[PDB]
């Protein structure tokens, strides 16, 4: 299984913690919670880091403390220090083109206007071929409203769906480490929060 680093994108601070644009960090926080990992503030990697052993494999984890649009600064710093190539990184993030309650694994693709993904591609040497954990957040009707949408808080029923999709995503990451990507991706891709 190809993943050595899991990144959860977010904006820093308590104010953003429950905004849609922090969905990727929710995943890393819950994986770390379940595995008794205390993330450590490491200014050298511009984020919160940790390392966890699952099925005899070390997974490193990162939540940047950069602005979202400078997320690649943290990811490249850490990845280069540990000799981790982009193809070995999975970046969990909010996904406009999937609904609340769904998540998917994918390798590659565009940034979809996501500022964090856009920076990550750039700082990794214009390499799109890192993996993604796409956490559906829905989208508004018009382009110009996306920013205000992703920096908002989901209403309660949506947040329930989000939280369930995070739980499942954590379960499927553990499956990815135990059993590989095809099994984990098969499960996640037929999940829909109840």
């Amino acid at each position: 299984q190809p993943i050595k680093l899991l990144v959860g994108l977010a904006n820093p601070g308590p104010e953003y913690a429950k905004t849609r644009h922090n969905a990727g960090a929710w995943v890393v926080e819950e994986l770390a919670r379940i595995h008794n990992v205390t993330l450590k503030n490491e200014p050298k990697f511009f984020g919160l880091t940790g390392r966890l052993l699952i099925n005899s494999q070390e997974l490193r984890v990162l939540i940047p403390t950069t602005f979202m649009n400078l997320s690649g600064k943290a990811i490249a710093a850490l990845a280069n220090f540990y000799q981790i190539k982009p193809e070995e990184i999975m970046v969990a993030h909010d996904e406009l083109d999937l609904p609340p309650g769904v998540a998917k694994f994918k390798q590659g693709g565009g940034h979809g206007g996501h500022n964090g993904l856009k920076d990550t591609i750039s700082k990794l040497g214009n390499n799109k071929e890192f993996y993604r954990l796409r956490l559906g957040i829905g989208h508004p009707g018009h382009k110009d409203k996306v920013a205000g949408y992703v920096l908002g808080k989901a209403p309660a029923k949506e947040q329930e769906c989000l939280d369930a999709a995070v739980d499942e995503s954590v379960r499927c990451l553990e499956i990815l480490m135990k059993d590989g990507l095809t099994k984990a991706q098969n499960r996640l891709h037929t999940f829909k929060a109840e």
